[PDB]
DNA sequence: CCCCC
């Protein structure tokens, strides 16, 4: 036999069916015995096969194409051959075939992923396994292969595979990959996977666009002219090399596709290579891209239905653009919270109106501003969780280049190229970026991918770094101390060296003012300042000018 | 019941599944049937008639649920198979 | 295609909005009708409304729909008589304008003395009341036609690019 | 389950609620980095929903859905670096809450010098690197289970019911 | 229905 034909008994009662009468080498019968041996009749009534009384021999079965065939054993000229076809749905078999195949399967989300052209894909309101069922129809049987050119069947053997999927899997595991369409990338030992040894990595989102290795090479005039541009946009200074490495790093981020713990925005003046940055690492990593709206650090990140949330799922790099500027009032600021919670390894946000709450987060969120923004809250949770990259770079044209060279903010100016916006429309510089991007997260490819914050840049971050290198809390190393603390204006209760409230504030009064940092001094005093009777109020904080002299 | 868990899902419900996946657990001239949608439709607008009667679920506070076989709290027995189906 | 002014005078993210996703592909859109900011009750023009202009895509989506990503290849122009202001000017939105004018004016017999002694106007002629007609009429589509493409072969430099002239905002002496 | 400190910082019913509608059945939801009320601007925690959370019943339907009861088996843990403040404080949320406090260190060696020199922490260790990666692949998993079997069977009481601890909060101190 | 409020 073959296995995909019919059960035994089942084809065993088939022909106790078809003859019509009690068999006696019903028991009798055997899987070997098939060709060989006589099958015994006691035509109580008249025979089916040839409507005689009797039959002067018994009747033996045959096997040829799939097909059991009755006979009468002699000369059947008066009898007639039948024939019961072993096919155990034809359709049910080929659905098993594609399934074995390894090429759909159910994600934890419920919805199928298909592998068609060496890309994994998927759509949720038009399932794609009929275009997977008639596109693998060659690696079939070839007496399979035309049967499943017929809509109906597809639907049915498609009917039958999505019976069979009862376990769901997980997708995107693996962050040190680069998927594309074609093949895989690997980003560890500088290798380009395709076909069968890119199935295994599950990576569902790709960059869209075909991976070819001709352009992916050390050497090129499209090498040199974008390390020409590229070093125009960031000049490798020792006075940019912080900025520089910084650039460097955060560029490579997106790559990776795991979560990331620090944000990075791109501050800096106009024509500055913000839109070229932007619009190269568009052309390089393709569809991993998203652009979004500002309202996810203004608006309430859970409010309704968000698709500005339900797109950033996967996506390896988002960016936003036209912050609100804030020196003036009108427009609400960048929330605490929501800039908080871009760092959780799965952010909540649902679609427009829809159940799927939960979304993976591996975006490097960038947001591009002429201004240094200003927070409503700042607090030790976001200094850890913020870096900004300067441009003192300047592209112009040569109307404007006299007044160029009387700004403070341009420490270099160049001419402005209309080529640049159209050559990277056509993404004749993707592929080199790609190269360039590679060479610099083999640079931090340390088995550890993590990003730090950067204070320094920000000017809003002064007096909370300040008071943590001008103020220590009130210990009890301090307590046999108080002798010469009482002469500088401290008061001791309860073992602790406290400081009323006004020679706190005349002390804070030769170090930053009361007038721009009042708003700081109050909200520093009303958050931290204890209490010790309805006369008194003062706050266990020591300078440490008292405590380094003697 | 799937592979040994009490799934249920509401834009797919599973009961052709389930059809598809007890077909080696009936008499052998059955098996066959089972084999085309349309039937697996027939069995499970039969069975979906047919139940009248609602359960209560989750009614043990004291059972963990794995995705393999119930564990129990009390004593330790991690149950597999058939004695987890009696927890619902 | 035509729009209101809700484009500069809110968020366009917000909920749907229909008067910004119809904006797909267009190459021609104007907005008029400002809400004129030289009495104070309404919320000044946002200068972001300019930068969301500007950028290759914007973002916006239908009622009842998914997509959020929309394509630009417009030409938006803006028809006013008021200098316009800006809640926060900086050097974003001085390059994402140029100024252009018009001195000329035509006028009806009945107050031909009025405009034709004004400051504003370089020049004052009679208002036709036949142009409408004809030019309802689809008259001149073929002619105006030809005329724009011959101006397109004026200027059909390898990169089609605008250039601001800063020169005429008021604001941006300071 | 995972959520932010929107259930602490809104009305639960409002109207459709899919973000807590779908805690149905969960027994664990996350409340961590609190958003801070030391500023004047900052919403503070009800005392409403806190009573809410404690019945066997909750209101609220989730998106593309209609039911509105949901079955409690949740837990929940809140967590923040500083002592939250309450805007209403009356007997009915002193049985609602309990508070545990870690003053444990660890940091890398390039800080440990301001490490050794602060009062937030009680010992002085140094920082694994490898633990984070190694939890997130479930290194951990299997045996941390072992051990909540293991504190489970500490506490196995025929009845089980949480206390609160209000001793430990400085807002209970009055 | 999502929207509106």
């Amino acid at each position: 036999w073959e296995p995909g034909f019919i059960s035994f008994e089942d084809a065993i009662k088939r022909v106790s069916k078809i003859f019509i009468n009690s068999i006696i080498n019903f028991n009798d019968l055997d899987e070997n015995n098939f060709t060989t041996v006589p099958l015994v009749i006691d035509y109580v009534t008249p025979c089916a096969l040839c409507k005689k009384r009797s039959h002067k021999h018994p009747h033996q079965l045959s096997l040829e194409n799939g097909a059991i065939r009755i006979y009468k054993t002699g000369n059947p000229h008066s009898c007639k051959v039948k024939i019961v076809p072993l096919d155990g749905n034809k359709l049910f078999n080929i659905a098993q075939r594609i399934l074995d195949t390894n090429s759909v399967l159910l994600t934890e989300r419920g919805d199928h992923i298909v592998w068609i052209n060496n890309s994994w894909k998927f759509n949720s309101e038009e399932p794609l396994i009929t275009k997977l069922i008639l596109s693998i129809r060659h690696q079939l049987p070839k007496e399979y292969s035309s049967e499943l050119l017929c809509p109906r069947k597809r639907k049915t053997v498609e009917a039958n595979i999505r019976d069979m999927l009862v376990d769901s899997v997980e997708t995107d595991t693996y962050p040190d990959k680069l998927p594309f369409k074609n093949g895989v990338l690997d980003l560890v030992d500088g290798m380009f996977y395709s076909g069968d040894d890119a199935k295994k990595y599950t990576c569902t989102v790709s960059t869209g666009f075909k991976f070819d290795d001709t352009k992916f090479v050390e050497d090129s005039p499209e090498m040199e002219e974008l390390m020409n541009i590229i070093n125009d946009i960031q000049p490798l200074t020792d006075e940019n090399k912080k900025n520089r490495e910084l650039y460097e790093k955060t560029l490579s981020s997106c790559l990776c596709g795991a979560t990331k713990g620090c944000l990075t925005f791109f501050f800096g003046e106009t024509a500055t290579g913000k839109s070229t940055t932007k619009r190269l690492l568009k052309s390089a990593i393709g569809d991993l891209f998203v652009e979004t709206g500002q309202t996810i650090l203004t608006d309430v990140l859970d409010k309704g239905p968000n698709p500005f949330i339900a797109n950033m799922h996967l996506k390896r790099s988002v960016f936003c653009s036209e912050l609100p500027d804030f020196a003036c009032s009108g427009s609400k600021k960048i929330r605490s919270d929501n800039i908080k919670k871009l760092t959780e390894p799965c952010v909540i946000g649902r679609p427009c109106f829809s159940n799927k709450i939960n979304n993976r987060n591996h975006a490097t969120i960038i947001i591009d501003t002429n201004y240094k923004p200003v927070f409503d809250r700042i607090d030790n949770a976001l200094m850890r969780r913020i870096a900004v990259v300067r441009f003192r770079t300047h592209f112009s044209q040569p109307s404007g280049r006299e007044a160029a060279e009387n700004n403070d903010a341009y420490d270099k100016v160049k001419l402005l190229d209309e080529g640049l916006d159209g050559k990277i429309q056509n993404n004749r510089y993707r592929f080199a970026f790609l190269y360039l991007l590679v060479k610099w997260y083999k640079k931090y490819h340390i088995p550890i991918m993590k990003l730090y914050p950067t204070p320094e840049e920000i000017p809003d971050f002064a007096f909370y770094l300040k008071i943590g290198t001008l103020l220590v809390s009130s210990s009890v190393k301090h307590i046999p101390l108080m002798t010469d603390l009482s002469k500088k204006g401290y008061i001791l209760y309860d073992n602790v060296v406290t400081l009323p409230l006004t020679t706190f504030q005349q002390k804070i009064s030769k170090y930053f003012n009361s007038r721009l940092f009042g708003h700081d001094i109050e909200s520093f005093i009303n958050r931290h300042k204890k209490f010790a009777n309805v006369s008194d109020e003062y706050l266990q904080y020591i300078f440490i000018e008292d405590i380094s002299s003697p």
